[PDB]
Formats: structure tokens, sequence, C-alpha cells
């Protein structure tokens, strides 16, 4: 009925070789009502395939219970791509990286007895095969593979394992062989792929990720050349800038790939979207996953990038009959110039004329005709005679972003978060320090490390003008130090270095002194060899210096623990949770105070424009609207890095075109209209650092010229 195969040239769909233009759109980083519009714009962008990861931890929060409703409705998403007449590349994983919490793995998976992530491990294999098996079965049951008449033309198993296999050695090769054998053994009827897998076993095709992938070649001569990730920009991290990749560079890199035998490429990302809630983003990754994608975070067209790529795809589609019926033949044109010519026995001719010089514009002669090639550009001649397209020459409209305030300020109400201290009636205690994930299981960002310090009256610092010295070392990621219910200092880390040290003088009086430590995790690591084994939270050393005794090792004593916030267990984020009205309705009330809840009621602004929250007046925490988590906020973390002016021309790197530095890492936070009633919308903000609620504004996202 239907079939998907491959050869040395391309992917074969229904007996025909296909040059496939793909774009990556992750379903849980958007709302179910946004999906149709995003998929439509992708279709209009010239994409044949929609690519997406499958997010395990979002699907299986409990060892047994599954979730496939709301924006985690994977089956809804794929059927929507079908209704748009497009194909799907399903990158299953289960490891997805994706700047996604814990790399996509559920946190409970770590605590299954004898477990080891991404290796020749029995508990892992069982767990891995179970979920992968479930996903394939679900896809079959709704007839979603191309062989059944569905959109799914290929699937990915694992993500960029090559580098890990290298470091871990023999268990790595065994697991790879297993993973491949297992995946293919599921009889999907469609080919399987593996990115960054130089030794992917047959019949799995190894693919390429990166900014450029033209020099790439598969591990077998009978396997097609595929680029699973054309990085359209880079992710944003809290503390970091907003990176961008120029459209002219992307188009050049794509052209370099197509001209040189490349038959499949995928834009990572085509739509980046948002990291809603507290289980989406990876370690220190911002809520915004804009990625400088052709479709911005809010689903608006990122111009000129969208249109310029749309024109590129039109040129490739015009060149397609030749591309599938011939191979790339190189003819030198000059010192830094080449012509890749696709000449069919039928007589079809497509030519790509390149200029790799990034300094000067160059003129070449191809088949008696002159061509002017801008620096660092490729011209496409679909008929071999006339150049319809050039990668450095944008004929699409540019546009800027404006955030227009909608309505006015809100009447705010405030609730204080308690500062818990160690009691003798505490059940969850230990004679030392515990790791944060071990305790919280990522059910909350917050964990309280509590202990009591007894200060004898014969102490030296009490009689004279001396202060005791406290040193608290944490593995990450934010630490708040409270002595006797009062804040003594705050430290926070970076993505590269999340480990923390607090140091300072403390106010200790005679008797029992209570120490309260609040340890916050800002997402979990998603990449790295043995990344799951990395620590979070206060594990010491924890010392109290300046006593009659030299220095007291506070790590070696009884510690109480409390998971989450009193504000969380009371479920203050939802409307039915915000019932314990200990809310200060005060005309004059809470402002710039740590650990504070806020709530206001608003009406949905009149129009079609997408919405955000200007939170520049605030510090850090998380946001809910009508019970649904908008995600974390951290406008208090200012963007760091070198942010020079950049030219499209020349080799790109993540740091080449960085913007928004000396500014809040993220200021506006995406609010889907899909989440709003016409009136009586509940807006709950937990403010961890301290900020002014009256400053918070609802804004309208508009782009033009
Ligand atoms: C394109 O692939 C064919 C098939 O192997 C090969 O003979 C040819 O050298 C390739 N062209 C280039 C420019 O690499
Ligand atoms: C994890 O918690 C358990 C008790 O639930 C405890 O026995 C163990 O020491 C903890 N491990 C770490 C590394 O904190
Ligand atoms: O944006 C960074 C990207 O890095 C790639 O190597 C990975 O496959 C993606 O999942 C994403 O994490
Ligand atoms: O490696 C995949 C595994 O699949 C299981 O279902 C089977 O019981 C094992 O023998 C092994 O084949
Ligand atoms: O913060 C804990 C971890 O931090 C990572 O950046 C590092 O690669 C690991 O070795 C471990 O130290
Ligand atoms: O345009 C692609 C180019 O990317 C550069 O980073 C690389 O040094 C060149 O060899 C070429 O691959």
């Amino acid at each position: 009925e239907f079939s998907v195969s491959y050869d040395d040239r391309a992917i074969i769909i229904n007996g025909k070789r296909k040059i496939l233009i793909s774009g990556s759109i992750h379903y849980p980083r958007s709302t179910p009502q946004m999906w149709p519009d995003l998929i439509q714009k992708a279709k209009d962008g010239g994409l044949d395939v929609i690519e997406t990861y499958v997010f395990w931890n979002g699907h299986e929060p409990s060892p047994g219970k599954y979730n496939f409703e709301g924006r985690y409705d994977l089956v809804r998403f794929i059927k929507m791509v079908q209704r748009a007449g497009l194909y799907v590349n399903l990158r299953i994983g289960p490891y997805v990286c994706a700047e996604w919490n814990f790399g996509g793995f559920p946190v409970w998976l770590k605590y299954v007895p004898g477990m080891e992530f991404r290796t020749n491990n029995q508990p892992f294999k069982v767990a891995m095969q179970g979920f992968v098996q479930k996903i394939v079965n679900m896809m079959k049951s709704e007839n979603l593979f191309e062989s059944q008449g569905g959109p799914i033309i290929m699937a990915q198993i694992e993500n960029e394992y090559g580098p890990v296999e290298w470091e871990i050695g023999a268990p790595g090769k065994a697991y790879t062989k297993w993973a491949a054998q297992m995946a293919v053994g599921l009889k999907t009827g469609v080919p399987w792929i593996m990115c960054k897998q130089e030794d992917a076993p047959d019949p799995v095709i190894d693919t390429c990720n990166g900014f450029y992938c033209e020099g790439f070649r598969p591990n077998k001569p009978y396997k097609p050349k595929m680029w699973t990730e054309v990085w359209t920009g880079w992710y944003t991290k809290f503390g970091g800038p907003i990176p961008q990749r120029p459209a002219e560079d992307i188009a050049f890199s794509v052209a370099r790939f197509v001209q040189n035998n490349g038959s499949f490429f995928n834009y990572y990302m085509y739509h980046g979207g948002t990291n809603f809630g507290r289980t989406s983003s990876g370690l220190f990754i911002a809520t915004s996953y804009d990625y400088d994608a052709p479709l911005d975070e809010y689903g608006l067209l990122n111009e000129p990038k969208y249109g310029h790529l749309r024109d590129l795809h039109k040129a490739i589609k015009l060149s397609e009959p030749a591309l599938v019926s011939s191979y790339a033949a190189v003819t030198s044109l000059g010192s830094n110039q080449e012509a890749h010519v696709y000449r069919s026995k039928s007589g079809a001719c497509a030519a790509f004329l390149s200029n790799y010089d990034s300094r000067y514009s160059v003129k070449v002669t191809f088949q008696n005709r002159p061509y002017n090639l801008p620096p660092w550009s490729i011209s496409i001649l679909p008929d071999c005679k006339t150049a319809v397209y050039n990668t450095a020459q944008v004929n699409s409209q540019s546009s800027s972003i404006k955030m227009t305030p909608a309505g006015g300020g809100l009447s705010w109400q405030s609730y204080n978060e308690e500062t818990p201290t160690a009691d003798d009636s505490d059940t969850l205690t230990a004679n030392g320090l515990w790791e944060q994930k071990n305790v919280t299981r990522d059910s909350s960002d917050y964990l309280w490390y509590m202990t009591n310090v007894n200060i004898a009256s014969n102490e030296g610092f009490l009689k004279n003008g001396k202060d005791p010295y406290l040193t608290v070392m944490s593995a990450g990621h934010v630490l708040h130090v409270f002595v006797n219910g009062k804040l003594s200092g705050t430290v926070y880390g970076t993505l590269d270095n999340p480990k923390l040290t607090y140091s300072g003088n403390v106010k200790l009086r005679a008797g029992i002194n209570k120490i309260s430590l609040l340890s916050v995790s800002v997402g979990l690591p998603n990449v790295g060899v043995h990344y799951d084994t990395w620590n979070a939270g206060v594990l010491g050393p924890v010392t109290l210096s300046g006593l009659n005794e030299g220095s007291r090792n506070l790590a070696k004593q009884k510690w109480s623990y409390k998971v989450g916030l009193k504000g969380e267990s009371l479920s203050l984020h939802s409307l039915s949770g915000s019932s314990s009205v200990e809310w200060v309705r005060g005309s004059l009330m809470a402002q710039k105070q740590p650990l504070t809840w806020y709530k206001a009621t608003f009406n949905a602004p009149g129009g079609n424009d997408p919405l955000a929250l200007d939170m520049a007046s605030m510090g850090k925490g998380q946001i809910w609207i009508n019970g649904e988590g908008v995600g974390r906020h951290w406008p208090g973390y200012i963007a760091q890095g070198d942010c020079s002016k950049c030219s499209y021309a020349g080799t790109f790197n993540e740091k080449k075109c960085q913007t928004n530095c000396g500014q809040p890492s993220q200021r506006w936070y995406h609010v889907p209209r899909s989440w709003l009633k016409p009136s009586g919308n509940l807006l709950v903000v937990f403010e961890e650092w301290g900020g002014n609620p009256t400053g918070i504004s609802l804004v309208r996202r508009s782009r033009s010229a």
C-alpha cells in the first residue's frame, strides 16, 4: 500500500526519491490550539516534514501513571500534521537532551534499584524498551506510520550517543547495538535514525547535527546524507544573552549541504516556543525557547528569516527533479569558488554556484553567463541557466518587535511565605546532609535545610564586638541563608558553574539558634556524560567559625528537611487553592520582600495578538494563570557576555551574534490566550527574590517592518 525506503541518494517515499525540508516543533512548548497555526505557517515556510522529540518525563510522571492529555497529546499533534498534508520525523529518544528537564528522563527513573543511565544496564534497558515500545504501539494503533497511511516517515532512537559511547567504552558499544537492534525489531515499517552516531549499526542511518553539515558523510555508501539539526540560533539561559543566527548564514549552510549530496535537513528549531511550568526547561535554561527560530516564541513570523528561507525552499523544489535524478559534480570556479552541478541523463540540470570568500564579492562565468556572488553566498540555478536565488541576498521584509501595554495596573493581594525552622517534632531528619533530588524527587524547586545551633553563654563573641562566621557550600543552584528566621544572604550560580559558596558574619545570641537554608534548583542538567549523578543542594562543608571551640562542623549533626513551600501544599496557584484569605488586601502592603505570593484578577485584552507579562519589576519565582503554570521568571538575573555587532559572513558560533546584555535575561513571559476566560482570570505569582507587583503589566506582542 505505502512504503518508505532509502538509497545512496535520498529517502524513498512510495517508490520515489524525495528531497525533504524539515522543521522542528516541540508539542509541549506550545498549546493545542496554537498547533494548527504553527503547522500551517511551517507548511507555508516550505517544509515537507515536522520533526519533534517525545518527552518521557512529561508522559510518565509516576512509575505507572501515564499522561497524554492537554499539550502532551502526542497523538493529537501528529494527526494535526497529517491534516496539513505533511510528514513527521518522530525523535523518540527516550533521551532527548533538548534543553529539557533531566534530558527528558523522569526523575523517579534514577531511583529504581541498580539503575544506570544510557549504558549497558538492565534496569535502564527494561525501562527504556518499555516506553519506546509503548510509543510505537500507540502510533500503530492510531495508524500513524507512513506504511499505514500516516505521516511518520522515520524515527530516532537515543540522542547524540556517539560522544558518550566514546568516553564510557565497551558498555557503550553494547548498549548502542542493543538500542538499534531493539528499535528496528519493533517493525515500524519506516527507517530508523541516529544523530552523532559514527558507527550506527545497519539498517539505522546516522545523521548530523550542528551549524554546518556539508562535509558530513554517512557510515555506509548506501545510506542517504541527512542533517537532523540545522541550528537556527541558540538557546537562552538565565544569566545569559539572547543569541541569534543570521538568515543569510543559515541559508548558506543549507545550500552548502544540498549542493553536496544532502537530501534531508531539519531546522532546529523551526518553532522554539516556551518552557511552561517547572518541569520543562533544563539546567539554568530560560522559560523562553525562542531560539531565534523562523517562528518566534509567540508564533509570529520572525522576519526576514522566515521569508528568506521560504524562498530558498522554492528554489530547491524547482531544483528537485534534477537533484533526485543525479549526483553532485564539483567544478572549480576560482580560489574560493565552486559549482556543484546536478546533471540528469534525462537532461535536467541544477547548479549551485558558491563563493566561500567572506571578505569580497566575486564574479564567475558559468556556461557563458556571468554571475555576481556576494561574499559567503550560494546562488541556485534550478534550470542551470538563470539564478533564482542567492543566500546572501534577502528579498524578504525585515520586522521589529514591539510590546504594547494592554489596559493598566492591577489590584494586587499578598500572602507571606513562612520561614520554617527545625523543631524537635520533625519527622524527616538525618544526621547529615542529603542531596536535593533524593529528597524532593523534583516535585518542587524548593527544599529547606534546617538545623539548630546551641550557643553557650561563656562564648567570646557575646561579650565583645565579634561576629561568628558562617560558611555554607551547596552543589546548586540558588541558596538563601536564614539565621533565626531572617535573611542573611543569597547566592546563585551559572550554567557552567552551578556550585555555590555562602560566606558571612551572622547574628547569634545565647541559647538555641535556628538556621534555615532554602536550596532552589533551576531545572535539571540535560547534557553530559553521567550527568544524572551530579548533585544539587547543600551537601557541605558547613562550618561555624569564631567560637570558644575553633570551628564547629555543622554538617555532622541532626538536620531537618522540608520539601516545597507551605504556599505550594496549600495549592495557592489554583483558584480553589487561593481560599485561605490571609491575603493582605492592604492599600499599602508587600513590596520587595523575599518569599511572597501575589494575586490579581484581570480581563482578556480585546484582539488576536499574543500576550506576555512584563516582569522587569520583579526578581525570581514562578507564574500561574487560571491554575496553569506559565513557567519560571528570573528578570533579576542580568545577561552576561560579549555582545558585539556581527556580520552574516564567515563561520558562525553560538556567541557570534549575542544580544540583550546588561539587561534582564528574560523580561517578558509568554501567556497563551488559550488559557484565558473573557473575564475573571486569576494571576498568581510566587516572588522568591523580591519585587513590586504594581509594576507587572500585561503587554501585546506586535511585529512589523
Ligand atoms: C555525490 O555522491 C556520489 C555517490 O557516491 C559520489 O560519487 C560523489 O562523489 C558525490 N559528490 C560529491 C561532490 O561529494
Ligand atoms: C537519600 O535518602 C535516603 C533516605 O530516604 C538516605 O538513606 C540516603 O542517605 C540519601 N542519599 C543521599 C545521597 O542523600
Ligand atoms: O540547542 C542545543 C541542541 O544540541 C543538540 O546537540 C541536541 O541534539 C538538541 O537536543 C539540543 O539540545
Ligand atoms: O533486548 C530486547 C529484550 O526484549 C525482551 O522483551 C526480551 O524478553 C529479551 O530477551 C530481549 O530480547
Ligand atoms: O556541578 C556539578 C557538576 O558540574 C558539571 O559542570 C561538571 O561537569 C561535573 O563534573 C560536576 O562537577
Ligand atoms: O560553510 C561551512 C564551513 O564551516 C566552517 O566552520 C568550516 O571551517 C569549513 O570547513 C566549512 O565546513
